[PDB]
């Protein structure tokens, strides 16, 4: 359809306006003292929140323009979370800082390319200086710290991430269900995980949680591109019959075979969640016996011969639970043998040790380390449900943050760690004036956090500022308790990885972002 | 013609609105660092300046109830600059931060009687507590610093006002002239300095000086009113003859004569200032007998016999120079004996010894000490008019300064003083809870100076104003060198009482304006 | 009347559309090969012209915020022009660069103040580089040379100039005049000048002229206020007895006095021009007396007795001629016999040797150069009478830059001497960020006029630029061969001291309008 364009700084003042927007929405809720906001639902009563996600994912604009820079601000922000998890706010403040003071650059005549160098090599510096100023959390005390406060202070829940932790070793794999005892139990159960997403939002079965739980689920183990719909017709026959969830693992897809399975989840009968091959190639079909080893199931390839037509019930593999998130998937008690798992790791194992590549070795012992760790389960014990579900939730973002933490390291939250990385790279100079004033952009632009988090305490920004930047160390300002003291011995603490990649996200968007001229569009009708 | 009114929460903001434009307009130029402001001027360039009270007497609003407004915070102001003669500015600003608070309370439903108690008990408080706070100024050396800091850091001006404070003594009157010579001059002769201003505007020769100075008069005494301008006509037609300015010192003057002798001024053929005698009854009659000893004139009443149209010029007094500002009057070298003023002043020895009534005693002790000690004069040397103009103007501004300081005391600059008052004063309590809140607001509202001039400045208000407030004693913060340290080191220092007449009339104008409902006033034609 | 007020962006704004329109209307004239303008002319075809003052006086906004904008750039374009006699669109070029940038940075959230104290330090090492770079024009052939240039490359006027100029010695005094004969005439009279102007405009016969020019006019001297009409009242009888131009110079002028000589100059019943007395106090009674000795009149005075009432014909002076100046005033060939004039500089010359005080020694030794050394007079010699005033016009003209180049020196013209000042201080950085920005501001402004001369050419600005850059010394570009070469050497070469002051008052007028938010005006009618 007709298409409106506008270009330069009228452009530029509205896709500022329009991110000028999204960002007083979303900041507002940032820190503890984050104030509640109100959001729609189309019947019923509005929600109250003060989580930033939500509000960034129901927010858009009427102006066509403003709408597109308030979705550029979201789906970096959005990046940010799925790469960390956390601190969604965090670089949702730090990009309209940033993109501020750069907007009024540009407005001042500075050449757009210099302040992006200036901000992408001030970026840089402050990414190796926090990586400096990381402190490792391998310790399990510091564990249980981080999963305590990440779950409103609760050190049980603290406690049972760290033991789960320790018993999958540092990068093992952890889900948490529903316990009927009101105690917390923990078992580790040889499962599966990787990194594939569904193909559709469509299956999500809880919105809310953004996955796919099956109990009981039968799995089907393919090689090959789903071309047709009648290639899956007897399995079709076979679950609806069976009357259980069903997980598909395929080379491909299509859209047509995807858009029938949409379809048959609506209807109900019959609930299939699909996911994509993991691997490549020869790691691909590798993985893949892997995966029919751990669930008793077939792999089907086409260059063997056989076909899905010729699948029954017994030809899939099966296993107790299976969760779909949004790019991964785990699978929990493979019905597959362990005395069979416990030889195809040894023949992975003696792959290894003839392996002379060194990214297939890593492959393979990465395997074998999925393989043969298991996956830990914690079960969730209290007296009601809703309390069940919100331990749950608790635990989730809790083990995220862990993880997180592990993977990195942690400094002192408050943003703190951003204040002493601009103090100590206040000195950093540019190669001419504009990248050294995009330098100064940077240094100053990263005050915002601790200045938007002092002022939803409702204290001065400025005063709060200036005091924690004479402070030096881990000293700054505790805002539930609104007073001064050093965060690691009060517990206040962030992974360093969450502000590494939300630093790092603001500072891309911000660089595209100035460098754009044609903000183009559809008419308004 | 017709009228509306208007009364309320709207009358309230309608007089928020045109306050806030007016405190802005003029408060923007506070400090040395004060930005310019632009004025218009019909004909040719339009002005720059930074002093407030240009910018004030150039005020009004279009809409009826903003002008009042303006009009009338304008109006204390002005009072507050004929009280100490500098702080106009800070007193609005004063008066602008308490009005605002005070309305946003009564808005909050307050009652509006108990704000204004609270506030008046604090501001006396405060005017109580910085006179305990005052520095005695009676040395010469402060004199002459504050003297050299009033105009311009500029040291001869403070030293020939040192030596005239000496001449002349505590209370001694020292007025400034143009010297021919390029050196600076000193003299002493005997004047006559009286309060009492012209009685019309139109009498100003130099409305840029806002006083009327004649060379040379020839001065009528005159104890009764001017009730016909036929008993004028007879003397003027001489006064036409001599080509001379007139003076004229009247117990009253018709205002039918004084628009004759306004039409007079405007046709300018006569130059006639007409001046209210002073004094009370016996009072005013011994003080004009003192007048026609000091210029050799005679004093003309009903009662006695003598009638004004029976004057001639020998009659009239003179001496060699006179100045009428707006509510006073002094006489330089009156052409009378000096041996008669002598003898004047041992009669009125002997009336002080044989006076027994306290007053009669004080009234003939001052009437001997004006008699007696004479006018010191100090006239400018330079080279060219402009600097004897600029002198000028800087010598006067600077012993007025020197004179309020010399009067109540001297404190520190900046308003830091006003700080440590609030500080000292941060315990008093109201009777209730309202009254509490208005002393809250006054100890609040005197930190707008400071933080007024930071933003003059360009630094943050909040962090040097808690900066401040962490220092005791004089600590402040000198906005020219941007530095902080003890305020009387650089010695950049204010009368106490300029401030504390601003403080007053500032809580004087708030309480009335807080207990304003009801405007009333021509429709909008 | 009620009053509009506006501040902030909005106001700088304003102020920047005035100055952009007047600077467009302005420089587009700059260079010969400046373009033309018409200007209005409420009868007959308008005028086309190219000079810049005559294009900028008749500049204003319906608009009373740009309006006033323009009144005080022109205001401060026009005394620059008052200070030096030309570069008046360089003035108002470099005014706008730099006010526009300054404006840019201050949109820019630049600390104004800051900014302004920036570009103070940038001016006055700009002065400093640039007297440095001045190059003496003491030999007479430079001065030719320059003469010349100024007189549209007309030697004769500059060869003239140069005789003028030796004949009157260095700090000699030159007038041009009428001559009769087709050969040029050149003469030394006992002239004198004195600074003090006309106190009317009315009094200015020739209003492109800009002076009263009276010929063999009767002097009246005069060291009182002439407070009334009626003193002068003979002497107005005896003038139109006389048939003659009248001169009046009074210690002081009243506003009705002189309103009355402008109506009686209206009815031309009596063509009378009054000018304040030059000096101050002793010295000027001195020269005043020395006045009476060049032109026969006599020093009339209140101290001594006699009155204005009390003079005759033979009283007053008289001279050849008389030229009321703007702010100066001349004489020629006073009619007082030279011997007594010899006599008069006799008795200074004795009072230069007993003088003590160095500044009035300096005054004595003034006096006796004016009254010896007189004033030199050119009678343009052509055929026809549009060449006669045209002439005139190109010797007045010519006269002015030759005497500007004298008193401090000359630099290579086009503005490329900037260029080279603007190189050598590329380097200095001020105190903080935004004085260095202001510096930069101010480094790349002079640049424009520069640019501005290209584009008036017709070529590109920045090549040229970049070119003259690249080019060290003097060498610059030719405007009207458009070509390079050392600017010395065809000759276009411009005074320092106008150059230098120009640039003064742009950097005074762009600091103060920068620093300033407030801007009153009267209500749009
Ligand atoms: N007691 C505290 N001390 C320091 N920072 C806090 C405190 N409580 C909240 N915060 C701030 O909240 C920020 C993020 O809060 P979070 O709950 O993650 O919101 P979001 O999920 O929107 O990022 C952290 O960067 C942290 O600085
Ligand atoms: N550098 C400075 N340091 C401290 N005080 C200052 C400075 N500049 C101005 N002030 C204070 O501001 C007050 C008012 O400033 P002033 O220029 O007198 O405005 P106004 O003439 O309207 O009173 C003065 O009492 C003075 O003490
Ligand atoms: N051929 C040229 N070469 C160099 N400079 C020129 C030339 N023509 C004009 N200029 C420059 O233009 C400036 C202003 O020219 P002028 O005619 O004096 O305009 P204005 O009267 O407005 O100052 C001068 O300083 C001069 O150096």
């Amino acid at each position: 359809a007709a298409k409106d364009v506008k270009f330069g700084n009228d452009a530029r003042v509205k896709m500022l306006r329009g991110v000028n927007v999204l960002a007083d929405a979303v900041k507002v809720t940032l820190g503890p003292k984050g104030r509640n906001v109100v959001l729609d639902k189309s019947f019923g009563a509005p929600t109250i929140t003060k989580d930033g996600v939500s509000v960034a994912r129901e927010i858009e604009l009427e102006d066509k323009f403003e709408n597109m820079g308030a979705q550029m601000v979201k789906e970096v922000a959005s990046k940010a979370n799925d790469a960390a998890g956390d601190g969604t706010t965090t670089a949702t403040v730090l990009a309209q800082a940033i993109i501020t003071e750069g907007l009024k650059a540009v407005a001042a005549g500075m050449n757009p390319m210099d302040l992006k160098r200036g901000i992408d090599k001030a970026v840089t510096a402050a990414v190796e200086e926090l990586k400096a100023l990381s402190v490792p959390c391998s310790d399990s005390k510091a564990i249980a710290q981080v999963g305590t406060i990440s779950a409103n202070s609760d050190e049980t829940v603290g406690k049972l991430i760290a033991e789960a932790m320790d018993k999958v070793g540092k990068e093992g794999v952890i889900t948490v269900e529903d316990g009927t005892g009101l105690q917390d139990e923990l078992d580790v159960v040889e499962g599966m995980q990787f990194d594939r997403g569904y193909l559709s939002p469509y299956f999500i079965n809880k919105p809310e949680t953004g996955a796919v739980e099956l109990e009981s689920p039968f799995i089907l183990l393919a090689d090959k591109k789903i071309s047709n719909i009648r290639e899956m017709l007897p399995v079709l026959e076979a679950v609806a019959k069976a009357g259980k969830p069903l997980l598909i693992i395929a080379e491909d897809v299509e859209g047509e075979a995807l858009a029938t399975l949409v379809v048959n989840t609506m209807r109900g009968i019959v609930k299939v969640a699909a996911v994509k091959a993991p691997g490549f190639g020869d790691r691909r079909k590798a993985m893949l016996q892997d995966i029919a080893t751990l669930t008793g199931g077939t792999v089907i390839s086409e260059e063997i011969g056989m076909e899905l037509e010729k699948a029954t019930l017994e030809d899939l593999g099966q296993a107790k639970r299976v969760v779909i998130n949004k790019d991964t998937t785990t699978i929990i008690d493979g019905v597959g043998e362990e005395a069979a798992i416990q030889g195809r790791v040894a023949q992975i194992r003696q792959q290894i040790e003839e392996a002379t590549s060194d990214y297939d070795r890593e492959k393979l012992q990465e395997r074998v380390a999925k393989l043969a760790g298991g996956v830990a389960v914690i079960k969730v014990g209290a007296a009601t449900e809703v309390e069940m579900k919100e331990k749950k939730a608790r635990v989730e973002d809790a083990l995220h943050a862990t993880r997180a933490a592990v993977e990195e390291g942690v400094v002192a939250g408050g943003g703190v760690a951003l204040i002493r990385v601009a103090s100590k790279l206040a000195d950093l100079r540019g190669q001419n004036e504009d990248q050294n004033v995009g330098i100064k952009v940077a240094l100053r632009a990263m005050e915002a956090p601790l200045r938007q988090i002092v002022l939803n305490c409702g204290e001065e920004p400025s005063v709060v500022a200036n005091t924690v930047k004479g402070g030096d160390g881990n000293y700054g300002y505790n805002a539930a308790t609104e007073e001064y003291g050093n965060m690691i011995d009060m517990g206040i603490l962030d992974p360093t990885k969450v502000t590494r990649s939300a630093l790092q996200y603001a500072a891309s968007v911000a660089g595209l972002m100035i460098t754009t001229e044609c903000m183009v569009t559809d008419l308004p009708k």
